[PDB]
């Protein structure tokens, strides 16, 4: 099965997934000084207030924190996109070291690690749909960098422990991801792909300027989980991140001067 390993990581992906060398994959390095300032840009509506959280699952891959998407409770709109996507969940990717563990890049700057915020647009009617159509998803990147603590991670950081290995998942009701964001929602631009496999082409990616700081204790916490499931031998979750993919004729646009 793919992973992050040296047998079965992002270089061998294209075996089993071709588009993996597709003309829109993700993530990319974004140049700042290229990047171009779109006046006609509309700030990013982040709707979260109603967002119901149900369920954290290790899927061997990351921890994701799940969202009711039944209704249009938690939606994303404006910015690039036209209509309404729904959260349906986040997850992070990070490194074995703080200097690893970002997928975009910016400047060749890699951070950490990076939080993606996940929806779907409304129109097709369920996930499935939607990642078959190339505006079919919305995938809102967050930079985390070590520094201060992030009091509105650390509900996520204290249920860890009770999903360590693949296939764990415990209930994780009234988690605010309000509390995730940072101040300013300036953001970066472009068309592209799932980091994982399938590696569709379906996203439209929002990538915000400014990081949020996590601890070293916080981070640390990330990098006990397992890829592997109970009783396996023990394969420390780190390094889950797809390094950059060629911008080949893509544009990425900026918000903000
Ligand atoms: N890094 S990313 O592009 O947000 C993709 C995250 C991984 C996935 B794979 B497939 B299944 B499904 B799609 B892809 B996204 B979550 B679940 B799992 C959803
Ligand atoms: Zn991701």
């Amino acid at each position: 099965h793919w992973g992050y390993g040296k047998h079965n990581g992002p270089e061998h992906w294209h075996k089993d997934f071709p588009i993996a060398k597709g003309e829109r994959q993700s993530p990319v390095d974004i140049d700042t000084h290229t990047a171009k300032y779109d006046p006609s840009l509309k700030p990013l509506s982040v709707s979260y207030d109603q967002a119901t959280s149900l369920r954290i699952l290790n899927n061997g891959h990351a921890f994701n924190v799940e969202f009711d998407d039944s209704q249009d409770k938690a939606v994303l709109k404006g910015g690039p996109l036209d209509g309404t996507y729904r959260l349906i969940q986040f997850h992070f990717h990070w490194g074995s070291l703080d200097g690893q563990g970002s997928e975009h890049t910016v400047d060749k700057k890699k951070y950490a690690a990076e939080l993606h915020l996940v929806h779907w647009n409304t129109k097709y009617g369920d996930f499935g749909k939607a990642v078959q159509q190339p505006d079919g998803l919305a995938v809102l990147g967050i930079f985390l960098k070590v520094g201060s603590a992030k009091p509105g991670l650390q509900k996520v950081v204290d249920v860890l422990d009770s999903i360590k290995t693949k296939g764990k998942s415990a209930d994780f009701t009234n988690f605010d991801p309000r509390g995730l964001l940072p101040e300013s929602l300036d953001y970066w631009t472009y068309p592209g792909s799932l980091t994982t496999p399938p590696l569709l082409e379906c996203v439209t990616w929002i990538v915000l300027k400014e990081p949020i700081s996590v601890s070293s204790e916080q981070v640390l916490k990330f990098r006990k989980l397992n890829f592997n499931g109970e009783g396996e031998p023990e394969e420390l979750m780190v390094d889950n991140w797809r390094p950059a993919q060629p911008l080949k004729n893509r544009q990425i646009k900026a918000s903000f001067k």
